[PDB]
């Protein structure tokens, strides 16, 4: 079956007053203006749920549902019983209370969606849905979302989550996937964009890399945890798309096709010096496009 | 009709010997070890045909079509009665044969398709077929075009011309396409990659990107030269740098890269000038652009 990468739990703090530096070292901060801190997007979760309450991230969030069999299958409810989901959403939209944690889309809202279960685990039709509910919801002004994000792994390539990803991708769905650790698919799809991640010292078939050690984020019982592993790159790439589509979209006065935007994340990552099959298009600097504006060589 | 974006004829001439500033301002020749300057890859010529026999093309050509009514049309005889097409070969992958002039990937070979007569035109028909000839057509060895490059527009919104545009790409099939100065199809399909122009001074006078289309040089009619200026002459150079992308993305990726991971390897590779977003999409090509953003980490 498909499963939550694996990751270290280096940590559980009670409570946190930082920008984690994952957020700033993507460069978040300098291109919050121009993207509304990512008002008017929704990342869609598709993890183990969500601390709804979490006071982070309560207020960024708009509803959800539950593919998984777990408590019910109650599909009204999809409060995280694990940690990852909550660690997640908090790593892409973490709001600015003056407390704990902010994250890179610190206004996009997030639909939560489980498709795993609290051992980590999901069956491929709960993922398969997962997707395919992203793509389809729409909510009380029939407002959309445009990214989705996984943590999660499989070694079984059935055309079914195929079928889905190509059905995201073709509606202007940006899919974003962390890099396995066997753990293949959807990540190994090559419409997926594909997250793999380094350290803070940038060391570490993928699109582009972000950070994943030592990285603090909202966890259980309003808590906090701190991860180290390649499913922690990811989040911080889904949030930054949020920030990309505002800022994009605005500057070319016109919607973009979700190949015009995997364009505009490519072009926001630096290499590092390591070859591409390594670090795919580099590490995530969102403030790549002004810092090379007026420049050329004589 | 559709037919040849307006521009300028400037100069004719019989002898040159040089590369063209809009060849190196790109900065293809500091990215042709890497690339092999397009060896291996194909580039289709959508226009006006070609001089087969020029000294400058003749070893870059593999084949080509005419899908006209100009000679017969005998669809063998894919020769230029207009010079326009012949210019677009030469910025694209004029060999370097030590002179005369050379284009932006000198090892890319060139399939040439008549799809426009001798005055430029050509009927909406002959340009959706041409597409879907250029994504067809296979070698003597099975070898194909990874892109398609245009430069002509017409006012018409058919299915038929969209239909191809989305069979190229679909394929894997890189669409590129000046973007009009009445012109707008196929430039306006989202799926094409628009190119407006600017000059040597990085001037102007939907797009994706642009590239310099003031007095560019290159091969035309009789084995001569000729320079032209216009929107439809920054195309070609885009067209020609594809094929180096191609060849080195995929080579420091070690993996086939689909169109569309192909396009945002190319968008990476240009660099704003300073002007707006409608004006310049998302800047000049410039190459080289990821080798030299490659340290450089703010602090
Ligand atoms: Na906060």
């Amino acid at each position: 079956k498909f499963r939550l990468i694996p990751y270290k739990q280096v940590d559980k703090v009670s409570a946190l007053s930082e920008v984690p530096m994952g957020v700033e070292i993507v460069e978040a901060p300098a291109v919050w203006r121009a993207s509304a801190k990512g008002a008017g997007q929704i990342i869609g979760v598709i993890d183990t749920g969500c601390q709804v309450d979490h006071p982070d991230l309560a207020e960024r969030i708009i509803g959800g549902v539950n593919l998984t069999t777990d408590y019910g299958g109650d599909e009204t409810n999809f409060s995280d019983n694990n940690g990852h989901g909550t660690h997640v959403a908090g790593t892409v939209a973490a709001a600015e209370t003056g407390s704990g944690v902010v994250g890179v889309a610190p206004k996009a809202d997030l639909f939560i969606i489980k498709a795993l279960s609290g051992d980590g685990s999901g069956e491929m039709g709960w993922i398969a849905k997962a997707i395919r509910y992203a793509v389809d919801w729409r909510g009380p002004k029939g407002e959309q979302m445009r990214i989705i994000t996984m943590s999660l792994g499989g070694p079984t390539d059935s055309e079914e989550l195929h079928d889905a990803v190509k059905y995201a991708v073709s509606n202007n769905v940006s899919v974003v996937c962390a890099a396995g650790n066997e753990f293949a698919y959807p990540a190994a799809y090559n419409e997926v964009i594909a997250v793999g991640a380094v350290d803070f010292d940038l060391r570490l078939e993928i699109d582009i890399v972000a950070p994943g050690v030592g990285i603090k984020s909202t966890y259980l019982d309003s808590g906090y945890a701190e991860l180290s592993g390649t499913a922690m790159a990811a989040p911080h790439v889904a949030g930054a798309l949020a920030l990309i589509i505002n800022l994009a979209e605005d500057a070319f006065k016109r919607s973009l096709s979700e190949t015009e935007i995997y364009a505009q994340l490519v072009r926001r990552a630096t290499p590092i010096g390591f070859t591409a099959q390594a670090e795919g298009n580099g590490f995530l600097t969102l403030d790549l496009v002004e810092r090379i504006t007026g420049q050329f060589t004589e």
